[PDB]
């Protein structure tokens, strides 16, 4: 099964028996995709154990996988398990179950439901300022992901359930942060991916990848708790009480971890680029004079704010890779792909490809200016994926993150702390994060 | 009147206005010559009156950036009120305040880079028909009126990319869409109507209740019938789909507003594209060295007459320079106007509520203090070596800010796709009966006096 890419004439690194190419992940997914993107060209194929992975970089071929032939061939992501009752999650469900859940949870972020959440979010934007002010009046370096993670848990627990709890040692933030830790040197996540034929053993043995009593804390909390929660109970009165909790675990983890990590990535670039931070602070004071409260319309008007978010998502795509499982033999864009091959889009490697980005290692929000936005291919820069299975909370996350960036730069400027990791070392482990936590000095205006 | 002394109060120079008429009698040479003479007589800022309407003309790039970009949503949101229009008041180019903001966000995904890339194969069909029609008029020595053949090309591109319908099957030269759209609006200042409603603006609420419209009834009816005929849909995500999916679902888009937006896209796709293409070919015929150098770049990027693609169009640098230099000499917008909705003091200059701030684009594009030899056609100004000396607020052929040309990227792609396939097969020469030098229409809109005719030779 390791002579597949040799048969199809597709270049790639020579795989070792059983292991394949997983020993090249010692530098992480990001550095492995960039090295393979320069050695083999536009299209290459490696092996994750016995699973052949075809990496495509052609924007037209990316469009065929993600958009044109999504409902037909490339419908499901890589099989992940053992998951137990989490198999009913929209990000894990396949085919018919994904179609009914994608359409059910889509009205969660209609232009009306998302506008109902602005008065809910504006409350926690002041607690974020009032908590930073206590660590700003004193000369204490602030761990950004701690204060950003608390704000992210409040928004997702109120915009999806309507409960006010968070905002210190909060039980939701504590159990959600340890919900999953893909440390590739853990023999568990190493084996079940390299040697996957033992997954149905753990399935019939009632085993799961998510901790047992971490799933219990969130399973009984949803049973304890029109929004995201109301949009599903109305359809319940074949959504069962078990598939319901699986979706809440998805929204709580995504609304907390994805938001706080990007915000820390935003604040790091603004501290290492004071000209970008000051130019962004001058724009917020113009659209919102006298520290006016930001509304739904004033956020979309800020052009440079969207250019800073889009550039950071280019430098730090938290998903790193996009994956689709080929469900039947196809010949797309002049290339045959057999059934069972995982078609992967190196999102991290494409965002820094010199063929599509001038000076890619440098932080320049001017790439997304209305003059230069033309030169951006919508299938090379895909921080939220693309097609019918993109980020469902894209318009939610893009709004929720910008709502946090506005209320912070109105009152505080951020400077390095010397103990701040400059340059920022990404975590060469599993998910995308910094090695050392981001710490910055908070000076009040 | 009392208004007629507004600029003397503000200390702003300008021509002395006549009672009632104001300064409209100075339009006998047109908007352009009046703007150039005022720019040379009064300087960076001057004021005049279109009847009783004070118009403040600004030429400072910082003050232009403030009006078009910085203070758009808050102050300079709407253009000069245009009427009577009937149901066309719901058009995006005529809508105001919240209605324009609704329609702008609704029609923005029409021209994304993904949607524009999908239109290249559809445009590639009519590019071959454009050559076959030119080859007939080329195989026999005879002049060729360019706006007629360019207009039939522009109508097919805008009826298929926005609605998915083919209405001009290889011509069909007496196409009803082109015949009615060309007479949709002809602002002739000699016509008392377009001149009297400016002198008596109090008659616009009168003409509206009289069901009188600046657009003829038979043209609006035919365009209103066609959109209802095209709205069956039982295609991919196009301009018509973006209005139907949101119509099927504050709310919403009406049946009359959906026709109003289509007429705007039908007119802009036909008139603006065919007009600029005619000015481009006139400059290439009167400058054979520029035409040869452009043909050499097209043959280098697309050898063996290779079909143009979305990426190969953006690669041609000299083609973009030729399109930009023609738009500099012939800015079809001529003027850029915004209505000051409330009292402001931009760049240290007070502007009262109600004054129409105007940007003389034609005068700024020919200003000697910005361009060297502005009367001459020199595409080398827009080279990447000399583009550092080009102010983005002096050269505004598509406007600037949130209310710029929504079809800028589409018009640039459609014109370049037309110029590529034409110059791949033909070269253009004058024919004596071509008006040299080209006289611009001294009337309202920017057109030539005599139609552009050229001799077409096959390669
Ligand atoms: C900066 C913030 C975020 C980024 C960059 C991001 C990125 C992504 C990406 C790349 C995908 C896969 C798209 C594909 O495979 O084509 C995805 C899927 C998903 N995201 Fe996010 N995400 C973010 C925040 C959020 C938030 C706040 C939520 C809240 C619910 C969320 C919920 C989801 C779900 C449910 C899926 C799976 C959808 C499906 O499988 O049909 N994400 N996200
Ligand atoms: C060479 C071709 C074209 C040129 C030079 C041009 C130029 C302009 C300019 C200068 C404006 C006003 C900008 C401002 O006031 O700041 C405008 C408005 C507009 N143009 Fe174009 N245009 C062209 C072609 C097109 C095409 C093909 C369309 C197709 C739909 C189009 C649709 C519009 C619309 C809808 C507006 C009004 C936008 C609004 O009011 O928000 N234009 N155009
Ligand atoms: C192997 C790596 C580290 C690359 O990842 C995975 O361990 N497992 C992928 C699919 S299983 C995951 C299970 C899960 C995790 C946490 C909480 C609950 C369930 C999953 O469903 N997470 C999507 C939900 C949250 C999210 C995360 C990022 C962006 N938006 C939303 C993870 C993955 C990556 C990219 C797209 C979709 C899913
Ligand atoms: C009368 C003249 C031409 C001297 O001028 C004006 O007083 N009327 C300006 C704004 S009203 C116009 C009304 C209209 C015309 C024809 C059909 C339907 C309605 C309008 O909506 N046209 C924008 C739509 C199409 C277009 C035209 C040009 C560029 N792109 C798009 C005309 C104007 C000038 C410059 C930029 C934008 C508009």
């Amino acid at each position: 099964s390791h002579g597949l890419f040799k048969k199809l004439g597709i270049p790639g690194p020579t795989p070792l028996p059983f292991l394949g190419n997983i020993l090249s992940y010692h530098k992480g997914f990001c550095m492995f995709d960039m090295e393979c993107h320069k050695k083999y060209g536009k299209v290459w194929g490696f092996y994750d154990g016995q699973q052949p992975v075809l990496a495509i970089t052609d924007p037209d071929m990316i469009k065929t996988v993600l958009v044109k032939e999504c409902y037909s061939v490339f419908t499901n992501r890589r099989p992940f398990g053992p998951v137990g009752f989490m198999k009913s999650a929209i990000s894990i469900a396949e085919d018919e179950e994904w179609k009914r859940l994608r359409s059910l949870l889509s009205p969660t972020f209609t232009s009306g439901k998302l506008k109902e959440m602005v008065p809910i979010i504006a409350q926690y934007g002041d607690v974020l300022v009032r908590n930073l002010r206590r660590e700003a009046e004193t000369g204490k370096p602030v761990t950004l992901k701690d204060v950003f993670g608390a704000y992210s848990m409040d928004v997702i627990t109120s915009t999806s359930f309507g409960v006010n709890i968070d905002s210190p040692q909060d039980p939701f933030v504590e159990n959600t942060k340890k919900l999953l830790r893909f440390d590739f040197l853990d023999p568990f996540f190493l084996s079940i991916t390299v040697f996957p034929f033992l997954i149905p053993i753990l399935e019939v043995l009632n085993i799961c990848v998510f901790p047992r009593e971490v799933t219990n804390f969130l399973r009984k909390s949803v049973k304890r708790m029109v929004d995201f929660l109301q949009l599903m109970i109305d359809s319940q009165n074949a959504l069962s009480d078990l598939e319901l909790v699986a979706q809440s675990i998805i929204f709580i983890f995504a609304g907390y971890e994805t938001t706080s990590s990007v915000l820390s990535f935003i604040m790091y670039e603004l501290a290492t680029h004071p000209d970008v931070q000051q130019k962004l602070q001058e724009e917020i004071d113009a659209v919102l004079p006298n520290k006016a409260p930001p509304t739904y319309d004033t956020v979309l008007q800020m052009e440079y704010l969207d250019m800073v978010v889009n550039e950071t998502l280019r430098l730090f795509p938290i998903a790193m890779r996009l994956e689709r499982v080929c469900k039947k033999d196809v010949e797309i864009n002049g290339m045959f792909i057999p059934k069972g091959v995982v078609v992967m889009i190196p999102s991290y490697a494409l965002h820094r490809d010199p063929k599509y980005w001038t000076e890619p290692e440098k932080f320049l929000p001017e790439r997304f200016s209305a003059k230069n936005a033309d030169n951006i291919d919508p299938y090379i820069y895909t921080p939220f994926g693309s097609g019918p299975r993109n980020c469902i909370g894209m318009r939610f996350a893009l709004m929720n993150m910008k709502l946090a960036l506005i209320r912070v730069l109105q009152n505080f400027s951020f400077k390095p702390c010397k103990e701040t990791q400059i340059p920022l070392k990404l975590s060469l482990g599993g998910l995308l994060q910094p090695e050392k936590p981001v710490v910055l000095k908070v000076e009040s205006r």
